[PDB]
Formats: C-alpha cells, sequence, structure tokens
C-alpha cells in the first residue's frame, strides 16, 4: 500500500514559495526531524516525463551527496500533489546575505562561485542538469558566516513544466542560457547561468537587461554583453576571462563546470584585495527591486484568491446551513473549510484535517466567539480571509520599506517604471492607473497610493 505524507510529517509553517510549489517546514511525527518539503500541485504544474522516469530520477537523487547540493530524503505522491522532502537550510538566499555585508571582494566572489561550480560539476557527472539556476536557488546552509551554499531544485525542470505566470517567472530571464530558448540544450546551460550570476556578483548589474521580460530575453538571445561599466575597472583580467568563457554563446565552445574550477581566477582568488563597494550598492538595489516586484505580484494574486475564496466559502456555508438561520457549529465550519480546500489547491499549509481544525480555532479565538456553541458563519468568513492576505499585505509593506532605502516615504515614477517593468505590467496600463491615483502630478507615490495602484491593476 502507498505511504502517505501526513502519516509521517506535520506542517510547522510555510517557508516560502519557490519554483513549482510552496515549501513548508515539516516535522517527522516520530523522530522529530525537521525537513523542508516542496509541495507540487498537479493541477497547476504539468509533468514533462512519464511516471517511470520521475521515479528513477528521485531514486538517484536520494543517493547523491555533495556539500553544495540540497539533500533529498523522501518523495511522496498522492491524487493532488507531489511532496519532495529535503534538508532544511536556515541561512536564506545568498544575495540577501551579501547585501547585508559592509565589504565584498573578488575573493568572496571566487569562494562563492567555486562552491556553485563544485555542486554543478558533481551533478553533471551524474547526468542531472539544473537549467533554471539563479540567485534564489543558492541558499546558505546556516546563518553562520563560513556557511556553505546549497543549490536547490536540481533536476526539477527536466520533469515539470515551468509556470507561464509572471508571479512565478520573476528573475528567470536574466539567467537562462540562449540555447534553452531555442530547445536544444545540455548541461552547459548551467555554466552560462553561473557566468551571469558571477557577472552580477562583480558588477551588481545583469549582463543582459531590459525594460521587460521579452526585452531581456531578446538581449540574451543575441548574446552580446560588455565590460564597459565603470565598476569593471576595479576587476581582474582573469575574472573577465572566466566570465567570457562561461558566457560563450555556442555551448560546445563554452567551458565546462569542471574546467572552470581549474580556471586561473578560481585558483588565485580561492587560496591586498579591494572591496567592490559599487557592486554591493548595485546588488542591493537590484535585489530590492526584484523583491518588491515579486511582492507586488503576490499581493495582486492574494487579492484575487481572496475574492474567489470569500464567495466560495459563503456559498459552501449557505448550502450547509439547512435551517437557514446563519448558524453553524465548529465541526461544520471545519467541514466547510475542508470543503473549500478540497475544491482549492492553494493551501499546502492545510495538509491534513488537523491543520484545518487548528486554523479554524485560530479564527474563532480571534473573533470573540465561543468554540463550543453555534456561530454566525458570515462573521467567521470575514476574519478567516484577512488572515491569508495580510500576510501578503504586510509583506508588501515590508517590501516597500526595504526598497525605500532613504526612508523618503515615497517611490518615484522612474522607480515605478523599473518595478512594473520587472513585474511585466504594461507601461501604458500602470501609467494609466498612476494617473488615476496621482492627480497632483507629484510624480511619486506613498505606500497607500502604491497599494491602491495594485488593487486597480487586479480589477479593484
Ligand atoms: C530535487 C530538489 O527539489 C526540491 C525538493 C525539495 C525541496 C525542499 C525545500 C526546498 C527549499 N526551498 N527553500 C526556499 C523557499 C523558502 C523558497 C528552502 N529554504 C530552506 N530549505 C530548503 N530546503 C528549501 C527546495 C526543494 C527542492
Amino acid at each position: 500500500s502507498t505511504a502517505i505524507f501526513s502519516d509521517r510529517y506535520k506542517g510547522q509553517r510555510v517557508l516560502g514559495k519557490g519554483s513549482f510549489g510552496e515549501v513548508i517546514l515539516c516535522k517527522d511525527k516520530i523522530t522529530g526531524q525537521e525537513c523542508a518539503v516542496k509541495v507540487i500541485s498537479k493541477r497547476q504544474v504539468k509533468q514533462k516525463t512519464d511516471k517511470e522516469s520521475l521515479l528513477r530520477e528521485v531514486q538517484l537523487l536520494k543517493q547523491l551527496d555533495h556539500p553544495n547540493i540540497m539533500k533529498l530524503y523522501e518523495f511522496f505522491e498522492d491524487k493532488g500533489y507531489f511532496y519532495l522532502v529535503g534538508e532544511v537550510y536556515t541561512g536564506g538566499e545568498l544575495f540577501d546575505e551579501i547585501i547585508s555585508r559592509k565589504r565584498f571582494s573578488e575573493v568572496d566572489a571566487a569562494r562563492i562561485i567555486r562552491q556553485v561550480l563544485s555542486g554543478i560539476t558533481y551533478m553533471h557527472k551524474n547526468k542531472i542538469v539544473h537549467r533554471d539556476l539563479k540567485p534564489e536557488n543558492l541558499l546558505l546552509e546556516s546563518k553562520s558566516k563560513d556557511a556553505n551554499i546549497r543549490i536547490i531544485d536540481f533536476g526539477l525542470s527536466t520533469h515539470f513544466e515551468a509556470s507561464k505566470k509572471m508571479k512565478d517567472k520573476i528573475g528567470t530571464a536574466y539567467y537562462i542560457a540562449p540555447e534553452v530558448l531555442h530547445g536544444t540544450y545540455d548541461e552547459k546551460c548551467d555554466v552560462w547561468s553561473t557566468g551571469v550570476i558571477l557577472y552580477i556578483l562583480l558588477s551588481g548589474c545583469p549582463p543582459f537587461n531590459g525594460a521587460n521580460e521579452y526585452d531581456i530575453l531578446k538581449k540574451v538571445e543575441k548574446g552580446k554583453y560588455t565590460f564597459e561599466l565603470p565598476q569593471w575597472k576595479k576587476v581582474s583580467e582573469s575574472a573577465k576571462d572566466l566570465i567570457r568563457k562561461m558566457l560563450t554563446y555556442v555551448p560546445s565552445m563554452r567551458i565546462s563546470a569542471r574546467d572552470a574550477l581549474d580556471h586561473e581566477w578560481i585558483q588565485t582568488y580561492t587560496k591586498d584585495v579591494p572591496s567592490l563597494d559599487n557592486a554591493i550598492l548595485n546588488i542591493r538595489q537590484f535585489q530590492g527591486t526584484q523583491k518588491l516586484a515579486q511582492a507586488a505580484l503576490l499581493y495582486m494574486g492574494s487579492k484575487l484568491t481572496s475574492q474567489d475564496e470569500t464567495k466560495e466559502l459563503t456559498a459552501i456555508f449557505h448550502k450547509m446551513d439547512k435551517n437557514g438561520d446563519g448558524q453553524l457549529d465548529r465541526a461544520e465550519l471545519i467541514e466547510g473549510y475542508k470543503e473549500l480546500m478540497r475544491m482549492k489547491g492553494q493551501d499546502a499549509s492545510m495538509l491534513d484535517a488537523s491543520a484545518v481544525e487548528h486554523e479554524v480555532d485560530q479564527v474563532l479565538d480571534a473573533v470573540d466567539f465561543d468554540k463550543n456553541g453555534y456561530i454566525e458563519y458570515s462573521e467567521f468568513v470575514t476574519v478567516a480571509m484577512d488572515r491569508k492576505t495580510l500576510l501578503s499585505r504586510e509583506r508588501l509593506e515590508r517590501a516597500f520599506r526595504m526598497f525605500d532605502s532613504d526612508n523618503s516615504g515615497k517611490i518615484s515614477s522612474t522607480e515605478l517604471a523599473t518595478i512594473f517593468g520587472v513585474s511585466d505590467v504594461d507601461s501604458e496600463t500602470w501609467k494609466s492607473v498612476l494617473s488615476e491615483v496621482d492627480k497632483n502630478n507629484d510624480g511619486e507615490v506613498d505606500f497607500d497610493e502604491f497599494q491602491q495602484m495594485l488593487l486597480k491593476l487586479c480589477g479593484n
């Protein structure tokens, strides 16, 4: 008989959203082992391969072992989902840690890139390609400072189709190898992606850039880039030589991961070296922008999900309310909330019956109602839904504050252009919405105004 994920694991909390699914911090019900589970919804993510081929890849991945590669422990599958259980890392994304440091030299970059190349080299030896390598897939193992980089998502993109949705696409275009765009690719695509990441570590700007996703993709496909920016004047010849070799257009002429590890630049800088201050500055701006556009798309999504789940939940309860007096008990609210999850797939957070009981009790305990009596469902619906959004509403706010590095209270129109370009919101569409909110021609918006624009960009 098939083994069941929630027989073995309980959810602690959501860690975040990555490629193909939500990632949840889980705990083994017997051993207390904490793990990070990536939950992939079959409704939302299509498979590329047969079951057979996926099972064999999983089995291989459970056996592979390298210090710069996320350890996979278990794999489960049921009717609606795939569950990929792996080791928890607590150090967060590499670039998030880099923006927090006072100095950053080529030696720091070389030590980072060596780790990435070492992980990749090993995976290539095992005939596993990443293809979607980017900064978000480089996690630090712990929150220490000599912490190792662990690369996540190796092998996934071969078996599951990427989302076409921008909220899931943010960041992808800078890093993708040109040959991946055209369909004929091999493991060399991962060296290209690393070259891009390295270019960014040493200058703070993407080598291939543009005002929207398609403009970025157009630059990538032409494959041309330069080292003419001022901050390249501070950088060694050997680093630009390696970059050139990694960003070589024709894959057969591009350096391999293994050979890159032997490059002069890696050798010299990983065994009287200035800080790259202008690069740190550009990376923190790049990062903040990426994080705010991401938060803007999630917020818009969250509002739409709420509009959808509010009405669904009310209809479920109306139906359930046989007598029609507006009064359900706690087990009924639970059955209805379950009914909502049965219909939805959005909550990886509500893995089993027991997580749903708990969530109901959280809402009741907020709403000043006794859990042992009968309850007005319309009031319960109102509180339950804010719970889900405000997470995104307060993360939106948090992300607006982090982007506003000067504590000015405002985002300029130029900055909005940048943010919406990354978010791939049409230029005349956002300006139009900004016209409707900025009637004083300040050419800038505060947080509430920004939020209002986003509500207008999602049909509110
Ligand atoms: C074959 C590789 O496929 C997988 C399988 C499981 C994963 C579990 C966690 C993560 C993961 N994703 N994230 C980043 C999230 C917050 C976006 C993690 N943070 C900490 N520890 C982790 N392990 C993760 C990625 C996975 C990728």
